[PDB]
């Protein structure tokens, strides 16, 4: 069985929490392989293996429960355990209620229904939740590799809810696919050119998080494919700010965005940049754009 490395202490599939089948129920579906809602009373997500699958899909489901077992947390989800010894083979999680950032933002837009649906404060306690997670992972020297608003996850669709990275598929993968696969939209110049990742890669992926964050959902660089980001983000381009983005918020993103890694801010300034954004009234009472 393989071995998993982080923080410099090694686990293995022995370390996993086996649940016993009998104690778990699926109740729907939420979305390779399947999400349900689930109990076991306590309420979990449970990500399934198909049972059709080869000896590399086994070894990638294993590793991504040794991954995401390993973290502790707050801002990042939680594995309740295993349900290993039965087939399908069950992972555990943390039930977001809120489900995924990215399709949260979209469905809670503030419309002329719901007006006041989502404030610039709500982004910005999602991005420093964020932020702590990758904060966490940076000092415990794991690259996420995809940080993007598809990975994560909200407690609840409310206003204490609070983010965390759900997904370390890529990750899982590089820890051991194909070019039109790759998140070439949330990469930086020396990841998609030279293949060379370090703790500022996050950074960059970071700020395309931050520009998703507040144009509500939007996909990053509108009309662009992914070659003709990688061009444009190659030769110094940038995205503009999304629409009524504050500019401290603004200048965040461009800081992520610096072409040589050195240049851009580690966690520990993001988080602080964000605080002063946070406490400033001109960012905080600034109006979202209603959709109409
Ligand atoms: C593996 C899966 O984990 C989870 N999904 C939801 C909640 N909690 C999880 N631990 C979750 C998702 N959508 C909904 C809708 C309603 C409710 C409730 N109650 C929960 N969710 C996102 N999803 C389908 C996913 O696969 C998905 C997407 C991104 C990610 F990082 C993780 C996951």
């Amino acid at each position: 069985n393989p071995n998993y490395c982080f923080a410099g202490k090694t686990s293995s599939i022995s370390d996993l929490k086996e649940v016993p089948r009998k104690n778990i129920t699926l109740i729907r579906g939420l979305g390779f392989g399947e999400v349900y809602e689930g109990q076991v009373p306590l309420q979990v997500a449970v990500k399934t293996l198909p049972e059709v699958c080869s000896e590399q899909d086994e070894l990638d489901f294993l590793m991504e429960a040794l991954i995401i077992s390993k973290f502790n947390h707050q801002n990042i989800v939680r594995c309740i355990g295993v349900s290993l010894q039965s087939l399908p083979r069950f992972i555990l999680l943390e039930l977001m209620a809120g489900g995924d950032l990215k399709s949260f933002l979209r469905e809670t837009r503030p419309r002329p229904s719901q007006p006041s649906s989502l404030a610039m404060l709500d982004l910005l306690h999602v991005a420093r939740d964020i932020a702590c997670g990758c904060q966490y992972l940076e000092e415990n020297h794991f690259i996420h590799r995809d940080i993007a608003a598809r990975n994560c996850l909200l407690t609840c669709p409310g206003p204490g809810r609070v983010a965390k990275i759900g997904d370390f598929g890529m990750a899982r993968d590089i820890y051991r696919g194909g070019c039109a696969m790759l998140p070439v939209k949330w990469m930086p110049p020396e990841a998609f050119m030279e293949g060379i990742f370090t703790s500022k890669t996050d950074t960059w992926s970071f700020g395309v998080l931050l520009w998703e964050i507040f144009s509500l959902g939007y996909m990053p660089y509108p009309s662009k494919s992914n070659q003709e980001v990688l061009e444009f983000v190659t030769s110094g381009g940038r995205m503009d700010p999304p629409k009524n983005c504050p500019g401290p918020v603004y200048r965040i993103m461009t800081q992520c965005w610096q072409h040589q890694p050195e240049d851009r801010p580690n966690f520990a300034i993001i988080l602080e940049r964000i605080e002063y954004c946070t406490q400033d009234p001109d960012v905080i009472n600034t109006a979202l754009p209603i959709e109409y």
